[PDB]
């Protein structure tokens, strides 16, 4: 190849974008590559038709022509694209892509002519895989470039309205305001329109939701940004004191919209899986932790200030709340920024025990004990401030990453197309600028110091390049030969930078509870790679939620909860030590797999149980507080205490709203829900936190302006936009708790809260009636809401009507506590209080309990059958002779078929070379489908085959033979299986009367047709790259990662179709056709 002595040595410049991923992230791209790879697999199985038999590879002027015919049209506009429209990045990128296309469909007709002439020809079996792969890589890169532009149009339009929200600060005159709407309007419909059209085209749903959610927030925040500018221009007069509550209600609206438009822009440039999501998740979580602390700080800084000793439940559990929530934040840190923060938690954790013991000893004013309570006060300051750090460092570190990305666009347009000017130069100053922010918000000696080196060297080159341009030499064999050298190090910058982001995110776990159990419950497999990591790191954040949950409880339950937390942790730290010994081999570690795997299963039941109570209490009244800020802020007339009363009602509203979100997370964290209802609830919780201040600012603007409507306009727009989050918060929270068990807690709550009305008279208070019917008012109104949700959700008229009935016989029974406790408010007129109050009020609890029974089994009855027929032993005399006049007589014959078996796993190990994640993907689907009989049940049947082929593909990858034709069939079979699962999973859902069960089943099983289509393409590829050429062998190492993470998804997404399919099996229609057989596998059901 190297065509001279001197020059061909330095020239390492075929290096713009020459080792790229394949992409199938749009319906167009998927539709093109699906057949291309279909066609190209033949020629990768014909290339193996000169190995097995070593035989002649037939006439290819028909196959390789229809191959050419496929990607012919694609360049017949792909050349007509590049010269026509003035796209700069399209121009330099479009050709070297389709130079590899035509390279192929040429290089397949050169090697076709080698075998058309000589059907035995190895100079073409040299150049067939190099010729094939080309057309795959080529068209991938060709279709990709074509798309990157369709996106660039959009990010353009978006970046525009990002820049146009800035000019919100330059808007003073009501005259100008409505001309802002005039010229914002048209440029938002085109964005929403551009986005909506683009989402349709997307394969990864994961993405389509982040888009669809983000752009909706944007729409619910014009009605607000519109408002906020009007109450900023309304307040331009000598009578407008608190003028800036508007300005910050208005800049909240501009920041959040801007953080959504940015989230949209980022999500749009996604071509594959998403690694940068997690940093916003954790960043949110710490804001959530900090917030909860911020609230409970002074409520327990007064604990330490005060010598007087109440060491129990009042504001000691206020201090340990902080220390749990700051412990939870430190968890989401990595390295030793984590170890410090948790290190401070266990120090100030024992200093409190030191004190709390000393407070029982009356030692409140002892000179060491006052001093020690001083230390904890200074401790919480430091710990709150050290979490406030790690929090904004994680946001700042990612904001810098998201900032480097949207610039490297035009930074590569400056660095090659050798003019740019001032306009282009700033794009590489800008990226260098951020690399320094990473390094100073990094916390290692050697991690920052390596970046400052890279930054120090791109500094020198970029100064040299800059001055050559300036002293003419901009067009020269030094102005390109160097400016080459830079784009190399400017890629190296994103390495050392992105590596610095990835070193501040720790071994992550499931966001939902039932996920976190699997990641742990999957220590039936005691020895494995990075399950020392994630297997503990779930169990770690499961007990750390048990601990978090017990620290806002009564002392009896509390220690009862921590007793389980500490004995589970103990049986897990046991096999943590036991497994590492040599292996946690079957004998001893069986003893824990009966105790811990069943113990950990009760800790859940104790966490949910409790969580169910804290939701039953806290969510009973979502509105009283902000409904008291309405009547407070309105201010019936004038008593100057108004300000201080509005504060106490506005503080009650912040105290309470903070509680709702803190509980809302606690249900997301520990309950029923999928990852989707958990994420749902969290966005809710994030908006409650954000909006709460924003309402009270508008609620202030009302106190200072008695008579204004424009103030009342902002109140109701904010007041409702906070409710429209809460009513939603409450929708996603009940959905994530057992309804049967919610109705228990709430019945038990109405019982206890009835007594407080019985013994409101027996004590004698007239309002403790009305406060003990603030409960049974909103509580009984909540049990009707919870049943109104379930009837909207069901399609089983037999259930639907039994609960629509027990609803009736309670909705009316709001009388004998509204206009009944209203009558005898003050009265103790014994006969005329209790004759209608207790009588009809305890039949209210009788109705509640009929509503409960409407959920309890409809079809099945109480007494089952025990069949004990004492089989005796009266012997049978069936004596066998053979008769005289005929000959040869016996029972029937035996054909080939068997008795019964079931093909369990070829669990490969002992000096074998496999893909360790791929097998571990395959062994996990098996485990789930292994549970169930495959006998009336092609879904389990399929699932079991799918996970068998995915163990073959695990052994059909590493090293590898001349079995490329095998890897094509293995992945061909896997696709065909998956299509059966999808066939059946749809028929199940279609028969299922529970809509949340149905919908969440279609959502996990409609992933599978695409995922398997991709797995086919990746399999047709990697085949072509199976131990071949030397430059090939650094692509064939990164190209597994895609296929690996693509196999992980299929096994996971099929595993959840199996479960949800069985789930949706149970609640099936009355006269329903399709039903598969769900029977757990026993010794007696194989
Ligand atoms: O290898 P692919 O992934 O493309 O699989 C295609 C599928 O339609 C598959 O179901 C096969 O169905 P088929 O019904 O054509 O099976 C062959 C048989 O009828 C006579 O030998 C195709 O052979 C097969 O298409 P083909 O006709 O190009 O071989």
């Amino acid at each position: 190849m190297g065509s001279s002595h001197h020059h061909h040595h330095h020239s390492s410049g075929l290096v713009p974008r020459g080792s790229h991923m394949p992409v199938f992230h749009t319906r167009t791209i998927e539709s093109i590559l699906e057949p291309v790879a279909q066609q190209i697999s033949h020629l990768v199985i014909m290339h193996e038709e000169g190995e097995v038999d070593g035989k002649a590879i037939p006439d290819l002027t028909a196959p390789v022509s229809a191959v050419q015919a496929a990607v012919s049209n694609l360049v017949r506009v792909g050349k007509e694209t590049v010269q026509t429209t003035e796209d700069q990045i399209l121009k330099r990128d479009m050709p070297p892509a389709f130079i590899k296309v035509e390279n192929a469909c040429t290089k397949l007709v050169r090697a076709a002519q080698m075998l058309q002439a000589d059907p035995y020809s190895v100079p073409a079996r040299d150049y067939l895989i190099d010729g094939s792969r080309g057309i795959l890589s080529g068209t991938s890169d060709l279709l990709l470039t074509f798309d990157e532009a369709e996106v660039r149009k959009i990010i353009r339009v978006c970046k525009g309205i990002l820049e146009y929200l800035t000019v919100a600060e330059v808007v003073e005159t009501m005259e100008d305001l409505v001309t802002y709407t005039k010229n914002l309007g048209p440029g938002m419909t085109k964005m929403a329109k551009m986005i909506d059209e683009r989402q349709q085209e997307l394969t990864h749903q994961e993405h389509r939701v982040m888009l669809v959610n983000s752009m909706n927030t944007v729409k619910e925040l014009l009605p607000v940004l519109i408002s906020a500018m009007k109450i900023f221009v309304t307040t331009k007069n000598t009578k407008s004191q608190g003028i800036e509550e508007a300005l910050k209600n208005r800049n909240f609206t501009v920041e959040k919209m801007s953080a959504e438009i940015n989230e949209i822009i980022r999500v749009l440039q996604l071509t594959s899986w998403d690694e940068d999501a997690w940093a916003s998740k954790d960043t949110e979580a710490m804001k959530r932790a900090l917030a909860l602390i911020d609230s409970k700080m002074n409520q327990a800084k007064g604990w330490l200030r005060d010598p007087n000793a109440p060491p129990g439940d009042a504001g000691e559990q206020a201090i340990r709340q902080i220390l749990d929530e700051a412990g939870k934040a430190g968890e989401l840190c990595a390295g030793k920024e984590r170890r410090e923060i948790l290190g401070t938690c266990k120090t100030l954790g024992q200093m409190t025990d030191q004190l709390a013991d000393l407070r029982a000893r009356g030692q409140g004013a002892t000179p060491m004990a006052m001093q020690k309570a001083q230390q904890v006060s200074q401790g919480l300051d430091l710990l709150t401030a050290k979490v406030e750090n790690a929090a904004r460092k994680l946001e700042a570190m990612t904001n810098s990453k998201q900032a480097i990305a949207k610039k490297i666009d035009a930074a590569q347009n400056w660095l090659a197309d050798p003019n740019g000017g001032s306009e282009g130069e700033e794009h590489i100053r800008g990226i260098m600028s951020e690399a320094r922010k990473v390094a100073e918000l990094c916390e290692e000696p050697k991690e920052r110091d390596d970046i400052l080196r890279s930054l120090g060297e791109i500094s020198a080159l970029t100064a040299k390049l800059s001055d050559l341009r300036r002293h003419g030499k901009g067009d020269s064999p030094e102005a390109r030969a160097l400016a080459k050298q830079i784009a190399t190090s400017l890629q190296n910058l994103q390495s050392k930078t992105n590596r610095a982001v990835a070193n501040t995110r720790p071994v992550k776990a499931a966001v939902h509870l039932e996920g976190k159990i699997e990641q742990a419950q999957r220590w039936i497999d005691n020895p494995t790679v990075d399950d020392r990591g994630v297997g503990q790191a779930a169990i770690r954040g499961l007990v750390a939620e048990g601990r978090r949950l017990a620290n806002v409880m009564m002392g009896p339950y509390r220690q009862d909860l921590l007793a389980k937390c500490d004995r589970v942790d103990q049986l897990a730290a046991q096999l943590a030590d036991l497994a590492a010994r040599g292996e946690g081999e079957s004998p001893q570690a069986r003893a824990i797999a009966a105790q811990l795997q069943d113990s950990l299963k009760d800790l859940k039941a104790r966490m949910q149980e409790a969580m169910t109570q804290e939701v039953s209490d806290v969510f009973s009244d979502t509105t009283t507080p902000i409904k008291l800020l309405a009547v407070a802020a309105t201010a019936p007339s004038d008593t100057p205490n108004r300000e201080e009363v509005f504060e106490e009602r506005a503080a009650n509203f912040e105290n309470h709203a903070a509680r709702l979100g803190a509980t809302a997370e606690k249900a997301a964290a520990v309950g029923t829900a999928n990852k989707t209802t958990v994420e749902g609830i969290q966005a809710t919780v994030k908006s409650a936190r954000e909006l709460t201040p924003q309402v009270v600012s508008a609620a202030r603007i009302l106190l200072r302006n008695p008579g204004n409507q424009a103030a009342y306009e902002h109140f109701e727009t904010m007041k409702n936009q906070w409710i429209d989050n809460v009513e939603k918060m409450t929708g996603l929270v009940d959905e994530a708790i057992d309804t049967k068990s919610l109705l228990d807690a709430s019945e038990e709550a109405i019982k206890k809260d009835l007594d407080k009305c019985k013994v409101a008279m027996a004590n004698m208070q007239p309002q403790m009636l009305v406060a003990g019917a603030t409960s049974i008012a909103r509580r009984a109104n909540r049990i009707l809401l919870v049943a109104k949700r379930e009837v909207e959700n069901s399609e089983d008229p037999k259930f639907r009507e039994a609960v629509k009935a027990a609803s009736d016989e309670l909705s009316k029974t709001i009388s004998p506590m509204v206009m009944d406790a209203k009558a005898v408010a003050g009265n103790i007129s014994d006969p005329g209080l209790q004759k209608s109050f207790l009588d009809s009020g305890y039949r209210i609890l009788g109705a509640v309990a009929k509503v409960r029974e409407a959920f309890q089994p409809q079809e099945p009855d109480f007494p089952p059958p025990p069949p004990d027929l004492e089989h005796l032993h009266l012997t049978d005399e069936l004596a066998p002779p053979k008769p005289p006049l005929p000959e040869g007589e016996v029972p029937p014959p035996r054909p080939p078929p068997p008795e019964e078996k079931d093909e369990e796993f070829p669990e490969q190990k002992a000096g074998e070379a496999i893909n360790q994640p791929m097998m571990m993907a395959a062994r996990q689907l098996h485990d789930e489908a292994r549970k169930w009989s495959s006998k009336g049940n092609d879904i389990i049947a399929a699932a079991k085959r799918m996970a068998l082929l995915m163990a073959e593909m695990s052994r059909l990858v590493r090293g590898g033979s001349g079995n490329k034709r095998a890897l094509i069939q293995c992945a061909k079979d896997i696709a065909k299986a998956s299509d059966e699962v999808t066939r059946l999973a749809k028929e199940v859902a279609k028969q299922c009367t529970d809509k949340r069960i149905r919908t969440n089943l279609l959502q996990v099983c409609e992933r599978i047709p695409t995922i398997s289509t991709q797995l086919k393409i990746l399999s047709t590829v990697k085949a072509t790259m199976l131990g071949r050429t030397n430059i090939s062998d650094e692509e064939s190492e990164q190209a597994t990662e895609m296929l690996v993470h693509n196999a992980q998804n299929l096994m996971q997404s099929v595993k959840e179709t199996v479960r949800e399919a069985e789930a949706a099996s149970i609640k099936i229609r009355t006269d329903a056709g399709f039903t598969l057989r769900w029977v757990r596998k026993t010794p007696w059901y194989q």
